């Protein structure tokens, strides 16, 4: 149909990464090493291609890049060698990550939001499951197929704003902070709801810098107008040890 159409003889799905659809990890004209996410026939085929859609109108460093698609159903984009944030938090690998390789990693995060931001658009379901991460802690904004996650008037009006995001990217620092564990422990979905509502907010996680629950809490706030732009997160997150925390010291696991 156009210029991104790819014939599925130049693919080659190696190794079954994820299930769903799902996701292999090919390679194109077998030289390329590269993701394949296929679909079994079960949304519409144009349903299902509106993710590639989005994907040609977006090109930045910190968002994972469409290659090539397969209209008869194929999506092909670069290859991030270590899977999501939230297996890399979770894998043996979240025990030697500390402040600094966490930060490092929520302001390459916020970049890529800070460009959909300037893009006016809006990712609707940013969290550590769809952001990718590549070699030398490397990450990028995805997407594949969440209240927790879920701004109050996005989950309640259906508001979904960029500022709506600003609120999944706050519950996206608790995520690198507490390495991988679900945003509010011990509570359920219609629980964190009546909760939220009434003004309840995640509290510091341990051996974290109450300067950025600080943060998390204006991602949270309220009013959405109110929550700041990727802009100002991502400025904020690269002079972190800096302007904000500059006698910071190691600590057990942050
Ligand atoms: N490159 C990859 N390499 C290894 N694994 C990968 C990927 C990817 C990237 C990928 C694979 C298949 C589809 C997508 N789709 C999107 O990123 N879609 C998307 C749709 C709208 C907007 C955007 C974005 F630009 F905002 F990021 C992205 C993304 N996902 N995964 C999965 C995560 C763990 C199980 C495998």
């Amino acid at each position: 149909k156009d210029a991104w159409e790819i014939p599925r003889e130049s693919l080659r799905l190696e190794v079954k990464l994820g299930q769903g659809g799902e996701v292999w990890m090919g390679t194109w004209n077998g030289t390329t090493r590269v993701a394949i996410k296929t679909l079994k026939p079960t949304m519409s085929p144009e349903a299902f291609l509106q993710e590639a859609q989005v994907m040609k109108k977006l090109r930045h460093e910190k968002l994972v890049q469409l290659y090539a698609v397969v209209s008869e159903i194929y999506i092909v984009t670069e290859y991030m060698s270590k899977g999501s944030l939230l297996d890399f938090l979770k894998g043996e690998m979240g025990k030697y990550l500390r402040l600094p390789q966490l930060v490092d990693m929520a302001a390459q995060i916020a970049s890529g939001m800070a460009y959909v931001e300037r893009m006016n658009y809006v990712h609707r379901d940013l969290r550590a499951a769809n952001i990718l991460v590549g070699e030398n802690l490397v990450c990028k904004v995805a997407d594949f197929g969440p209240i927790k996650w879920t701004a109050p008037e996005a989950a309640l009006y259906g508001r979904f704003t960029i500022k709506s995001d600003v609120w999944s990217f706050g519950i996206l620092l608790t995520e690198l902070t507490t390495k991988g564990r679900v945003p509010y422990p011990g509570m359920v979905n219609r629980e964190v709801l009546d909760q939220v509502e009434r003004g309840y907010r995640m509290p510091c996680p341990p051996e974290c810098p109450e300067s950025l629950h600080d943060l998390m809490c204006q991602c949270w706030r309220k009013d959405p107008e109110e929550r700041p732009t990727f802009e100002y997160l991502q400025a904020f997150l690269e002079d972190y040890f800096t302007s904000t925390e500059p006698q910071y010291q190691p600590g057990e696991n942050l």
